[PDB]
């Protein structure tokens, strides 16, 4: 294939591939490129059949499946629609679950000519760019990730530094959208450290920004990336997505116990957040 | 009386007063001193009778009353008891449409050290802002709210309150109960409130009081914040009467409320945990 | 602004557009006028495949916008053509030379040697940064100025500019502060200034207001320095070399300030609320 | 585990500070001094009221019981007795002279002229600041050092000290950074250092860790500079004058650092995440 990296950190556009009837050997090459580049982009795949899209995702693992919008007859193929909302926050998908997805395949099938880019960030570089004392600290910490909305209540505890199962490389595994707090620190220390990590981890030297064209497919490794959907458009935007499951996140056993507050202790954040959203 | 200011900003201890049978004229002098000093301290009032305490508070206005812990037989005398703590800067109940105008608190049991209370002067917090920022705040309001089981209340108050008696302008936001400024978007609101909260509780604007059993504090909740230091494990018990008055008043806002778009999500710029303790 | 003469591919909604079907070497007056309209519309424009552009043509092109800056490594025999060379980087959001009373009105940059990936440049739209502020905050900023400064050996300069400037050619208002060179807002005390500028710097470089350009062989970027910031991503180790011409002549103008400068008292000390180290690298 | 029963002692807060009654410094005995020194180890700052008229010779002899005294404005004929004068202020949390390799052990200060209210001094307990950190963070800090520095006309000094020092006389660990003079943590990059120090500065001066002293006529404060910060409240306009003796001799000591100094790459630029102005007052 013809491979054109987007940035030094991550991302590559792959020309010369046809997903519809991809061979097992050509798939192995895509998998190798995904381990190298973390998110890959396959242009010009308009018309990709539902059965082929599902078979492709299933090469990676079991697919998430019917209370959410999906293609007729294919609970595996989720519909993302701007009119149904938008996610301008850095996140790693569903890390509030005990077993977050290991990756996704997304194709924007309707969208504006400009606007609605998606950015991804390289969590290997976010960890490696920390100085050695902080890497050593984070290796021994875990964090609670959680969500609390109508119809979905979930929390999970994950290592702050995840060992990728295939590469063995260590990646930061916190994200602003779903991480609540570091379990072995008090909440105020947690807020200060997470605030630094969130901003550092999404430095432009660690990211790439993709402009969607008709027919473009993005495949990303959700074990070692965050992503961000830019909210700079008003046109209708629709995507088809398949979501892949795998093993639970793994890292070092924590080197300290959970922080234990005293009875009646009140968390007073050092930084203001409003009590009412919109 | 013998009046000893605690700091330049606010606070004064008053000797030579006995609250139990205080005269109307001596009460008028206490009120004058409260408008001058914002919080006043009256030592050595052990044994103050419930009837006299209630009568004293009622000189200032209607008293709050029974779901709260209170002295048996006297729903107007609230109980602050460590075994039943508030280490956050706050102005009392500003999530209410009509927050109290002040309180009278007597620590009757407490440790020899630990458990101080601090107050801050919200006149000086406003006056210490530069002119462009004072002008901005004069035209803003803020939503104050609380959302707990059994108590859901919000209220919209001017960011700059005009004290009814002095006519002097005071900042009227506080970290405990203020949610957001209504005419700004939430992110702008967070940034401005963060600055105001820290500036308003600068040591140059505060006083710190060490309680001796029997001491009484009287404060004007229209123009102060306060903070209960959580540095003790011994039993601490206070008796409190809480006074009501008029709704907070300031300028009509100079802009409409900020209106988000239908799908808009608030993404804070600064981390707060999703789980408390 | 009507811009129908060329094939135009916008990069993001906020700003940026790649212009096809134009050759800079022998550009006509009509085609230049269209490029200038595209710059007023899109704030930064990208002209691909201009390898070999002659020095005389590059200078004549720049001079169609205004007087060129002369001095700062430059192409031998052409003081007007400045050299940006990685061997001899700027990963901080900035608007060029705003510590000067007359910052440049824009630049033309061509990366002639660079890596196949790495070294992107981002730009931000200061019109949108201002328009995205709520009305009370726009009203406040309209009446404020800020000091921009630099103090290094051989270059000490400061200038006071409106926080909100009008673009002279469009009449539209834009934010005019940037993290690299703005020091403080003149009518606030320093602590208030720090808090408000910190908010503005991050808000103004939100991804909804930016574009990110990957340089390819022969690419030329032209940007309006009056209403943008930009940022050079520092994610590469290969040699990177650009030729730049800089158009002089901006005079940032806005409303008369509505308050006097903040006046400290004798002996007053600035204590920042947020830590910065006392030693850099 | 220090017994201090000889005098009447009135602690100021749970964290630190105690007012000592029934002792006259002028002709203090060896036994009474030993008790005051125990009270200082226990309470970190002690206050001796009603000592108007304390003679210069007795003040110096008292200081010398603790160690060698520092020897610019000073009492005539007594270079050891420094004059502090509001007309010739410091509303910033600081530990004295930590930019020096050997900061002072402690000081003895008497405000001899001042307002009836205004000009309080606060102290903070750096043992409690460290002990209040969670175990992972205490473990991190135990292995770090920080550069402390000052760069003013006539005084350029820097020193590297453990972030966590052991008090040589109690064996207890205390935080050893302060906002005024600490620059950066040496084993972190500057941005990480800024974030961690900002948290520590605010946490370490929490009201639960401090005391606030109102000076009265004749008041003497004695503090241990090894395990405190302090802060002079700037809420007064009248003349305020103090007499101060400074005890030299500290060598802040802690664990061997567990990591090397952070090494930037050539040409690396420090870009703070938080704004500070470029110009003070
Ligand atoms: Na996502
Ligand atoms: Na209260
Ligand atoms: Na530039
Ligand atoms: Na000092």
């Amino acid at each position: 294939f013809e491979v054109r990296p987007l940035t030094s950190a991550l991302g590559a556009e792959i020309h010369g591939v046809r997903l519809e009837d991809i061979t097992d050997a050509d798939f192995a090459e895509l998998r190798r490129l995904l381990l190298k580049h973390l998110v890959i982009f396959i242009p010009d795949q308009e018309g990709w059949s539902a059965e082929s899209r599902i078979a492709f995702g299933r090469r990676f693992g079991e697919l998430e499946e019917a209370y959410l919008p999906h293609l007729d007859g294919h609970p595996q193929i989720q519909i993302i629609d701007s009119e149904q909302g938008k996610i301008p926050i850095w996140h790693t998908d569903m890390t509030y679950a005990p077993n977050p997805p290991i990756g996704s395949v997304l194709q924007i099938v309707d969208g504006p000519a400009q606007g609605g880019d998606t950015m991804w960030s390289n969590q290997y570089l976010a960890y490696e760019g920390l100085s050695a004392p902080l890497r050593d600290l984070l290796d021994g910490l875990t964090a609670v990730h959680s969500i609390h909305i109508p119809g979905l209540d979930s929390q999970a505890e994950h290592p702050v530094v995840r060992v990728h199962p295939e590469t063995g490389r260590r990646a930061l595994f916190v994200n602003r959208a779903h991480t609540s707090h570091i379990a072995q620190l008090n909440r105020n220390e947690s807020d200060a450290l997470l605030q630094y990590l969130y901003r550092f981890s999404t430095s432009p030297e660690f990211t790439c920004r993709y402009q969607w064209r008709p027919g473009s497919v993005a495949i990303w490794d959700n074990r070692v990336t965050q992503h961000y959907a830019v909210d700079d458009y008003s046109e209708h935007r629709r995507g088809l997505r398949v979501v892949v499951l795998g093993d639970t996140p793994s890292g070092d056993k924590p080197r300290w116990d959970h922080y234990r507050p005293v009875p009646g202790q009140r968390y007073v954040p050092d930084w203001v957040n409003a009590k009412e959203a919109y």
